[PDB]
């Protein structure tokens, strides 16, 4: 017999004492080594209702890769609430590793196992475990890169899709790489990511196909982002350190709906801080290839308002809530108290 409950939860992870890769450093001293040989217990005949758009976890999670980043990457300036701290801004190893989230004793996590489950409501097939799978802190808008794959269909995920202020999460059943690179040996900020347009042009006309389910097969049209901070209408996404900046208006091609897509991006030094600090100036990029290559596994869309007297419903790449980031990997635990 359990119930709903919230509590403090602890970390674990794979990381190597000896790294000086900062994500490695953090959880070497802040969690516990992985559990060899984890075990799951299958549930048998339960209903247990899920939000993932109310979840302690998440919140959790937000908290750490906050001390995480706060520890690690130093701004060279940071200009916060009307104060202006200038300090070293070394360069530092960069790459994000598998954390997994644990209970205390006395409390359980519960895993909702349904193939086609949104994220909120009942689940049929649920298990319990002690810690969740590995979860790498990937920092990123628009899209959501080396997340989960959803098993079956793809998933569409909305704490009201009714709602066009409501963020809508894409899940996808099939990754597309994306490959970006700044040159080596001329603009040291310049960089572009690579990505098969056909793979990818594939993989959204089933993204429209899957929204026409969900929105009365009204017709589905992206568009890029009206405007705002440069970190909503970009894809900007953080590698190997450097703060990398996209223009993303080839992905999103309602014609298209062949060959390689080639996407202008930027670093940049100056960034509003997704921690939500104000502004900071980051130090400028190191020098020879900087090169990540990752998979696409998610989408972060926003929906046109006032299209309820057309027959289009219109799409456009967003998020910026990166709390929505660990909704995407977190949508399927629980933490219950064993009374
Ligand atoms: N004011 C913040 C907090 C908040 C809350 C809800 C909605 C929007 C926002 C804004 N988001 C950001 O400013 C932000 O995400 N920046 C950023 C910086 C670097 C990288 Cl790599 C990156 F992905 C992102
Ligand atoms: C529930 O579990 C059974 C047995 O694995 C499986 O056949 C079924 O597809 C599951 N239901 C859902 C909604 O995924
Ligand atoms: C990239 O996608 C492939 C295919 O799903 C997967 O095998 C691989 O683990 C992914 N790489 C990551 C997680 O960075
Ligand atoms: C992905 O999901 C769609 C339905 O949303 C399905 O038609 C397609 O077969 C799936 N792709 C893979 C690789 O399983
Ligand atoms: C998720 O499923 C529940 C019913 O199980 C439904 O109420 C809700 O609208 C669904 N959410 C989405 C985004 O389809
Ligand atoms: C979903 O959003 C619509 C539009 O704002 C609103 O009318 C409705 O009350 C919302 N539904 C829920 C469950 O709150
Ligand atoms: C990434 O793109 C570069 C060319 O810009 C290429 O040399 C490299 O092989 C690509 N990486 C992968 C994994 O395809
Ligand atoms: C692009 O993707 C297709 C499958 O959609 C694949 O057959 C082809 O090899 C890819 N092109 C390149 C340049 O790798
Ligand atoms: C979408 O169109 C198909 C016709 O192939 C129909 O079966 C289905 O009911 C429609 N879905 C909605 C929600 O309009
Ligand atoms: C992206 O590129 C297109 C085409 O050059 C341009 O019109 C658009 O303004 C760019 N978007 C941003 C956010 O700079
Ligand atoms: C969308 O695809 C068409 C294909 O002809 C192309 O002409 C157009 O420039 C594309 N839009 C972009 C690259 O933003
Ligand atoms: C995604 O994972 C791959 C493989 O670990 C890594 O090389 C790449 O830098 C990652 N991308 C991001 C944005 O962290």
């Amino acid at each position: 017999v359990w119930k709903d409950a919230d509590t403090t939860l602890f970390c674990a992870s794979d990381a190597k004492a000896h790294e000086t890769e900062v994500h490695n450093v953090w959880a070497t001293h802040a969690c516990v080594p992985t559990d060899p040989n984890p075990q799951e217990i299958h549930l048998e005949n339960v209903t247990e209702n899920f939000n993932m758009w109310k979840n302690n976890m998440v919140e959790q999670m937000q908290e750490d890769v906050i001390s995480l980043w706060d520890q690690s990457l130093q701004p060279c300036v940071k200009l916060t609430g009307g104060s202006v701290i200038k300090q070293a801004c070394p360069k530092i190893s960069f790459d994000p590793i598998p954390i997994h989230y644990c209970t205390p004793a006395g409390y359980v996590i519960l895993k909702c196992n349904d193939k086609n489950f949104n994220g909120t409501g009942p689940c049929k097939n649920v298990s319990s475990v002690q810690c969740t799978h590995g979860i790498k802190p990937v920092v990123s808008t628009q899209l959501l890169l080396n997340g989960s794959l959803a098993e079956e269909e793809i998933i569409i995920r909305s704490e009201n899709l009714t709602n066009n202020a409501k963020t809508i999460i894409v899940h996808l059943n099939k990754s597309v790489e994306i490959n970006c690179t700044r040159p080596s040996n001329g603009d040291i900020r310049k960089a572009y990511c690579e990505i098969n347009g056909t793979k990818w042009n594939k993989v959204l006309k089933q993204v429209t196909e899957k929204l026409k389910e969900h929105f009365n097969n009204k017709t589905i049209i992206f568009q890029p982002p009206s405007g705002g901070d440069l970190e909503i209408t970009m894809h900007s996404f953080n590698c190997r350190g450097e703060f990398f900046y996209c223009n993303t208006t080839q992905l999103f091609n309602n014609t298209c709906i062949n060959g390689t897509i080639t996407l202008p991006c930027k670093i940049k030094q100056i960034i509003n801080m997704w921690q939500g600090t104000g502004q900071a100036m980051y130090a400028p990029p190191i020098d020879g290839k900087i090169n990540c290559v990752s998979n696409i596994t998610g989408i972060l869309l926003t929906r046109d308002g006032g299209a309820n007297n057309t027959s289009n419903e219109t799409f456009r790449p967003g998020g910026g809530n990166i709390k929505d980031n660990w909704r995407s990997e977190l949508y399927k635990y629980k933490v219950v108290q064993i009374e």
